[PDB]
DNA sequence: CCGACTCGCATCAGC
DNA sequence: GCTGATGCGA
DNA sequence: GTCGG
């Protein structure tokens, strides 16, 4: 009970969400080990028992007996099962190639296919997105330091600027939450051209200028309304980074802004209290709900702080939405 | 006991 | 060819 | 996996 507290639990607990998901093919299942992980991470004391985590949300008792297992011996038997066994082993760790998920990993172990090297020899049964996934492997897991996602905010604002004017560009995820590490950069796009009722060609637009001043290095997916791609600060060269770029018409753009700057739980807790008062928020919109529960026509939003008003919620400023 | 627990894009199965 | 299903990362 | 209905 270092790390944080309960450093070992939440550790044995996220491994064995991880295996769920990638070797089992149980999203849910995993979603409920990294739960728990969490709340036991926000825990502020070292648990002594499985009955004491039991009574947290979200640990039961499969969970809870885990716990006691691992405290009375310092180690999971089912975890270092896992972790020995070559199949589950291999393909656990394929999927932290982007683009292969448990079905590709799964596959490729079957015929044989089991390390970077494995895939690199093979990659004629690589997808576009899985060979890129490949080629910057290492580039992918690490941190973005904020002050390179402010060069690269600089780089994005000004080529976006220079296309048009009116396009409105905003980095949102963790960036905007004013965290010191970002895993990718997040950025919402918008102009007075595109709203609900409205060829979008501004995403394009906004893509090919960021490629011809050689910021974006590498396409993973690109349709009229998102794009995942990669891109890569100009130099000692920086490591190949990821970036998504969403266009979102501009009526339901605080909308947007507010889904993807805030974490997942703040998300989440937003979402509750506006049901608590006859809201129903998605990304885009928020609706009222009839006496019946039936959805109206989206509510005119024209800050983020009007949706915070909607449902009579204290603005909190995104540095503030961790949770 | 037992079912519950989003979306845009790429690719593939199949018609 | 096209449509729908499945996979994927977010 | 946990947690309701
Ligand atoms: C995946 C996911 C995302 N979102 C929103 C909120 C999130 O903040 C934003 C950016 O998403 P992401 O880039 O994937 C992680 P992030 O917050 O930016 O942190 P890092 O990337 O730096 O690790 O989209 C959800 O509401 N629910 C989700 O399930
Ligand atoms: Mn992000
Ligand atoms: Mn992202
Ligand atoms: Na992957």
């Amino acid at each position: 009970p270092q790390e944080t507290l309960n450093g070992g639990i939440t550790d044995m607990l996220t491994e064995l969400a991880n295996f769920e998901k990638n070797v089992s093919q149980a999203i849910h299942k995993y979603n409920a080990y990294r739960k728990a992980a969490s709340v036991i991470a926000k825990y502020p004391h070292k648990i002594k028992s499985g009955a004491e985590a039991k009574k947290l949300p979200g640990v039961g008792t499969k969970i809870a007996e885990k716990i006691d297992e691992f405290l009375a011996t310092g180690k999971l038997r089912k975890l270092e099962k896992i972790r020995q066994d070559d199949t589950s082993s291999s393909i656990n760790f394929l999927t932290r190639v982007s683009g292969i998920g448990p079905s590709a990993a799964r596959k490729f172990v079957d015929e044989g296919i089991k390390t970077l090297e494995d895939l690199r020899k093979n990659e004629d049964k690589l997808n576009h997105h899985q060979r890129i996934g490949l080629k910057y492997f290492g580039d992918f897991e690490k941190r973005i330091p904020r002050e390179e996602m402010l060069q690269m905010q600089d780089i994005v604002l000004n080529e976006v600027k220079k296309v048009d004017s009116e396009y409105i560009a905003t980095v949102c995820g963790s960036f905007r939450r004013g965290a010191e590490s970002s895993g990718d950069m997040d950025v919402l796009l918008t102009h007075p051209s595109f709203t609900s009722e409205s060829q979008p060609k501004l995403l394009h637009q906004v893509v090919e200028q960021l490629q011809k001043v050689h910021f974006i290095t590498d396409t993973l997916s690109k349709g009229e309304t998102k794009f995942m791609g990669v891109c890569q600060l100009p130099s000692k060269e920086y490591p190949h980074r990821r970036i998504d770029i969403r266009l979102i018409p501009k009526d339901q753009y605080y909308c947007g802004v507010l889904y993807f700057t805030g974490s997942d739980i703040f998300n989440k807790n937003m979402r509750a209290h506006a049901l608590e008062k006859g809201f129903t928020i998605n990304e885009y919109t928020i609706r009222p709900l009839g006496v019946t529960g039936v959805a109206g026509e989206p509510l005119p939003v024209d800050s983020e702080k009007d949706i915070f008003d909607y449902i009579q919620w204290k603005y909190r400023e995104p540095k503030d939405r961790s949770e």
